[PDB]
């Protein structure tokens, strides 16, 4: 039982849901842990449903994540851009890294976040072994990389590319204030 | 049998339930173990499924934990705070470090522990690697950490700020009478 | 087939249940292994559900094992004090450390075990590294916890404290009908 | 549950199927992870499967991932060509090695990639250990591979071969604006 | 949701298979990966079921594996020969070693393999540690081995036996029109 | 080379003595590393050999080490004031925890060290694992040790003791001027 | 031979030595691979050896490391600046970080490198793990530490000391021509 | 007997030194193995021991080496182009990478390699970890010195720097008549 | 005494050396264990140290070793190719792949082997792992080396190259009188 | 003192020898532990030092051995035979294997055991992986090394051949006495 079961009472009345399934029916969807491959095919798979299901509502994601791989966490990036309905993203816990990232890309006017909770940010991380030549082609690729991720920082939150750019150097913690001040998040919520 | 199957009439009942979904029916929820990221993932998800289920009852929790993760524990602490129903805490065993935290955080006059348990409270722990200028960084931000938590300390238990702020300087061990004195709690119970 | 399935009959039922929770049913609980915190856990579940099911029936308690922690051996002591009806213990096999004392936690007059059985009690074990402050800290509350278990076997007993005392500085064993004699069981089972 | 559950309306509605199964109906496959061979035998019994459910329809394969086995990825190269419906492939995340390789040999206007993606492309690795002889032979192989692949992509992609036989030299990075200007893939996925 | 289930609709319409009982159902039989006893042990008692259903039609398997354990195979290897309707095998992806001798044991006219696949073939491996005179007893059987594998390449494939001896001295590769030239197979398949 | 050689001339002139044996000849002995009991047995040696040599002249001591055992380095400090010859104590590179200790040992008036140089001190460390009983037994040893140092501590500089006590508490780093101004050396070196 | 025997002429010839002592005799140390606390003892005991034998004679520095210890470091700068003779610094493939700074604590005038060198300097590195206290305790040692070295670098080098500052921030490389006009070194050396 | 010791007459006849001092004394020095800080370290010393005991003979330095490190090979570079004798390289065994570069260092018309020998040479190998930034700075470092090794060789071998630019790009192997005609030695030693 | 001091006399008697110098001075090198760099480079010098102390006299190099990795083994063949006296080897115990050719490699007349042992002859192994076309080049120079080797063992031992190329296909193991025959040696020693 | 140094007096007296090379002067060799070749090569180098110092008088084997590699063995052997004075050979503590087969090497009439030592004797031991064909030729390969052990067994000890066949299929202890029946040793030795 290391998830309980739900029951419901619909017509027949007799259906038992495991509890993540419960709230996927209601659209809710919690990205926890590591951003990689396998669970981020899964959040994938998870909105490609609800799309689905009705592309007139809403979708809430929970995010609560230290970070994770770039390339995993982009297909979650892209995802939420093409999907017709809004995505509105809820963080609790903490969004650092690529957690972050991901905070920001929610339908504006509806990224929220808990009173207590943290966020991070800071430029990417990579590295490689190999020929000198190899090592050039590696370097590029791993800078362009991070000149778009400012861009697109740049263009969720309002800031101006120069002062993404400064922002991101060192790691830069935020607490729920100052990320509502910056323009990660659009308010804090507080009570029901 | 790890974990042993209950039988229950209703309507048309049968229906046989993991003692845990049994419990859950109940608005029973269990915190037992280390506080990290899955498991306090799933304790939001069972406190937003039984709010939506009747946002008018109390809800239950047992706690029995050692401590953990901070951001884990401050993922759950937030959602009590905004559910709408009160949820009361109950001690056994023991409630320490983070695990303290959450014990005093239920609803006014509803915090009780057993009579044999065991409290303990500690300032915060962490580390870090690197650079003169990312240690600062990192330090700075482990600070405020504590000094977060110290004010809440002081706005559930009533006492000053000073006041928790000496105590908290080492390992400070409670028994359940003292817990009460302290503030941390409002009573023990008993027998039935 | 780890855990084989039993067949009962009632009106409809039929009903299959996996031996354990057949056993359940029967208001029987078994307690072995090591004492450890999600095991108790579990144990304190299935009390509280047999305690409403049916406040004025005797709970029979199994018991065989070698030790465990006590805090996760406390928080099954306290149920037991807590709850309406009687809880009969049972040794079978060993009780050991932490098990021994759960043993004479039962109601008087029904702490029974079997003729080949074995019980063996000592002082609680610990230990720490730090600072030599920190190590006074911690000495403290070993002695604390030790100064209350005696207490605890004392009044269940029928020992003077000072003989408690003496008799726990090592380990000492007892069969079963030294255990009779000295207090911890009230009688042996022999033959039905 | 770490692959929620779905539950759908028929007749009776009756339909409770992993996530997973849930888009497999929908005629929507995914591949990710590294190219293997138990992995890629379950996307050729998914292919053959849907091509038998309706032979008119096309078949969707999201592609995430970093590389692979070359044999593995062949026998999915050749169901996909074989097939009557056609396959749109649509790269997310990354495309790299093998995994851009099966990108490519999508349906002809059908092949498309989400705008933040990334493409990566390079001549296969390998390696032995042997007596001379048995290490020429060895090398003869991997060098018709070689070959092979290259004549692959030419033709999927318009180039030259001898264009191609350039630039896999050294591992290439493509964005997804350039993998549509070189040929790998016929546009971009904006908005649904 | 390793391997995702489909729905087939009959009379009354309750039916959900696991994708590879879908499969059996339609008389096709996957090998893959390292032949060994456990797996071997299952394609038999698959052959033997289907052998049953139905005596007078094809069994279709497909192969795509590295090699094995001659011992295991050679147990497909009888079975094939021993039943009643005729086996089919296709060559997907590899076919090397004792997985290429299992291709060409299929029923004459029916081996057939897809265009960019590779087969392998090569003598016998082993070893041996002890005295003197076991060594002796354990290099004859290896011998012997190596004597009845070529045997049966030359009947199946039509090459005399002291061509198939030279050419199995060292590991040889063989393209899939190759392997049609040399006998391996009787055709290749192209397109629907 | 790990160490070298060097010639000096007396009589005849054939001396050629390792360097650190040339060293000793002019009393000094170098001190370095943890302070354990085979090195620290070695340093005592050094002691009484010069003693014998000429007990009216200085023996020069040189300090860089990072800590040690504690009864290790009892005993050179016991050694240092038993022997009659005045030993100067020499701070380059670190004196910390027990280093510290044995620097401030020195002569009064001769306890010297270089300007870049950095002196730490701290409370006593220590554990143990055992019955309740034994933890008792040997939190009380730590504990007067503690206080025999700090004793000894405000003894050679001469702060109060109840000053000695609250700086230890936690580990205090002293600069060199600021090690003069506390009382642990009397002066600074600064050029020949 | 590890490392050979030379023989050299004086009076007698009976001289034998291992090259390194050889050339400890002209007055040369070599300082290679990392400073940490043995070894930076030894180099502080030829270097006293050294200014005993002749007060008025240059000795002269190699230099080929890495980086290392702080700590040990600091030892060797300090007895460079202390002993009357004038120490004249040579740089040879490479010095960094620590090596960096020994390199330019040479006598004004006197520091010289090779042209094919590599000198890297940046700002120092540390950590720690403990509560949040004792982390502050450590960071701002660290932080202070910064702060002496980019004194004694502008002081060495005739740097302002914001540009020092500056310049260390992430690692900075100066080829021996870049040395020489940044004022790391006075001069490269080409030929005898 | 690692190494033999050998006898030698002058005056007295006392003469045993191991066979390596026995070939130092001719002026022969050899260089085998990983080329790295502590053995270059040491054959700089031994160069620069030869170069005053006369400098007016050659030094002979014999290659056998698979490479090593670049800095480490630096050093001895220099050291042979500063001192005032020439130095004359001969080539068994192989000279790789970082030891084919220090062979063409040799005295011009005096490089010259054995009939059997391998010479091969390439471009630098290195890698980095961290943040995009620092793997900037790394890259731009790697590259700079590629760019000098090649200047170099194209300096010591009369060949265009873009020839060999073209010949580094992947391992060239190169036979002892190859080396001659490239011009990275001047002859081909046969018989005495 | 790993290795035993035996004593002889010249002039006044002292003259006491390791067993192995006592041999090297009769102009005997013992070669063992596995031909690589380290070992190989001391035979090397032994054979430059006999040639200088006397040009006409033979060398007697005793081979018993099991293999080598040929670099290192060619310089000690060049070496016997290129100085003055004859080198006569003499195989006891066995002389195996490089071994093997290196016995070969002896004086004309003067190549002998003891009547109990054992000379084997193979091809060159070797490997690589990397990018296909990185494969091709150490494919290449493998097999250049294979021919180069056959060249040699035909020059040496008279048989045609055709006839040397058949018989290192697999291991060939020839006894003492074979190795006479075959022409690896030219005769057999029996008694003295 | 692994091994002790002994005094002798000869003519001047100064002369002090460990005392394996004090035996070794008196004509004693010991072998002992395990068969290799870097300890049969010691062995050979000392039997070669005492044929020359006088050739006409014996050399004393001592053997305490397990056994070891055959090829490192029959050097000691075929040296043994080659030597123009007498080995004799005396067994302590065990000869097996081919220890034993080193033992019955010596002498004729010399060859002699302690009372209480054992002989043991059996057939070659070995083993091999890879293809069939390299299988068989390894296995003739060791077939034919038994056969000429027996050979050289019969011819020593009198027995014939096939006595000596039955004899060493499985392992065969002898004790003293026996060892002289069976004709291994010519006598036992007793006392002084």
């Amino acid at each position: 039982a290391l998830v309980p079961m739900v029951i419901e009472q619909t017509s027949r009345g007799e259906r038992s849901f495991d509890i993540y399934s419960r709230l996927l029916k209601e659209r809710v969807i919690f990205l926890t842990g590591q951003v990689e491959d396998h669970m981020a095919n899964l959040i994938v798979a998870q909105m490609l449903f609800l799309e689905a299901e009705n592309p007139e509502k809403d979708i809430y994601l929970y995010i609560n994540s230290p970070g994770g791989v770039i390339t995993a966490g982009m297909s979650i990036y892209d995802t939420m851009q093409f999907i017709k309905p809004d995505v509105s993203t809820i963080c609790m816990g903490q969004a650092a890294s690529m957690g972050a990232f991901l905070l920001t890309a929610g339908a504006k006017g509806k990224r929220f976040c808990l009173p207590n909770s943290r966020v991070m940010i800071h430029q990417p991380l990579g590295g490689y072994q190999g020929q000198a030549t190899d090592i050039e082609i590696h370097a590029r690729e791993i800078l362009k990389v991070k000149g778009r991720m400012n861009e697109l920082m740049a263009l969720h939150t309002g800031q101006s590319l120069e002062q993404i750019e400064r922002d991101t150097e060192r790691d830069r913690f935020l607490s729920a204030p100052e990320a509502v001040e910056y323009g990660l998040v659009d308010s804090i919520l507080t009570h029901r």
